């Protein structure tokens, strides 16, 4: 599948999704399957807004980050110091999207974290995780585009409500 | 230089650029310098919302275009019949974007289109021109993303409108009911005094009947008080 096949399952998805606001789980998903990764979709605050998992459904701890609709506080404040994408992070690095307690079942898995930016802010985090192998530049290419997407319609967003409290 | 570079290049206006809007002269300039290409952004019926030329600005023809802000009504319709990305397209193509009676110059030249959807609807077309060189992979991908975006744009100031539309009519209204029938004819009178015009029936009356005006921001004040609903005027007279 070359890569503007690739592109074209998120165009599609811009293209021809109903309502103003593109979805977030939809645009996770369509990441998931292009690139064949875990997807979170976070806030500056960790709030998740979008995701598409496989292998880290079966952590307990995953799944309860699900339920609270939020990773940890402390992944947070770490996802906000990386200002530009950095690719395949290794299970020991704290950077890592898999939990370190599974380390012989994530022994070779590789994180890519994507600032998502837009309007010249800080708008949330594209994180993906692997379970095996590397990221590539056609894969960062994918990244980028939807991160830069996601904070398109974040800043879009949030532009509706500052004006909504404008009118205080 | 790389795909991956390319589309940093690009993302970086999306990302930092300043103010809700998206420029699309920006981001022609911006498509023509990581493809290599003349491009041409235009809305459905031909308005040229951006352009970045420059083997064009040769031809006299192009220059018109230009000074007009459209591409002609006949190319117009042509490109609105491209339902998908056609690309290398050749000059003897109806479809090109270079001026066939300049054939000698651009005998190689290639062309792609792009059209501009979204919400499943046609909203214009991203044209690529290039002097030489046949397109590949890299610059579809460059410039169906470029078209996605554009397409996101385009939909987002539309969408931006109806809302102004429906905030101004709400705001007009949400006024003129707080208005006593007394402060109605007081406004009337004010504006039988100025036509834009300056400050200087008893004078809590106007003075209250402004206030409300500005509180509902169908007025603005600063030695001056001023209208930014251009409609406010007839609904007045027909709420009385
Ligand atoms: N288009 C789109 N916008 C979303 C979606 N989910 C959340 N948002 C927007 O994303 C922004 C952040 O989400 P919030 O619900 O405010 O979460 P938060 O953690 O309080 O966000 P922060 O302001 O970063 O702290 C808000 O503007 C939401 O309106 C989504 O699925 N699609
Ligand atoms: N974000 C953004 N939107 C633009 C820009 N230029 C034009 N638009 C929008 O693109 C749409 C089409 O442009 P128009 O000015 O309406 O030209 P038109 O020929 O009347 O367009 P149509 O109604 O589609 O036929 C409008 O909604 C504009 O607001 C731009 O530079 N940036
Ligand atoms: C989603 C957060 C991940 C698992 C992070 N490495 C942690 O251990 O908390
Ligand atoms: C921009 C329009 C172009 C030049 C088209 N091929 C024409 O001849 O009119």
């Amino acid at each position: 599948m070359s890569l503007l096949s690739k592109t074209r399952e998120l165009n599609t998805l811009l293209q021809k999704h109903k309502g103003i606001a593109v979805d977030f789980k939809d645009v996770a998903q369509t990441i998931s399957s292009v690139t064949v990764t875990n997807v979170f979709i976070v806030s500056r605050r960790g709030k998740i807004l979008g995701s598409s998992l496989n292998e880290l459904l079966k952590s307990q701890r995953i799944i309860q980050m699900l339920e609270e609709r939020h990773i940890p506080s402390e992944y947070t404040e770490r996802l906000m110091e990386v200002k530009q994408t950095e690719s395949n992070i290794d299970i020991d690095n704290v950077l890592t999207v898999f939990p370190p307690e599974n380390r012989e079942l994530f022994i070779d898995s590789r994180t890519t974290i994507f600032p998502i930016l837009g309007g010249g802010e800080r708008l949330g985090t594209l994180v993906l995780g692997r379970v095996h192998d590397d990221f590539n530049e056609n894969d960062l290419v994918l990244g980028e585009y939807a991160a830069t997407v996601i904070g398109m319609e974040i800043l879009r967003e949030k532009h509706s409500e500052v004006e909504k409290e404008a009118r205080d």
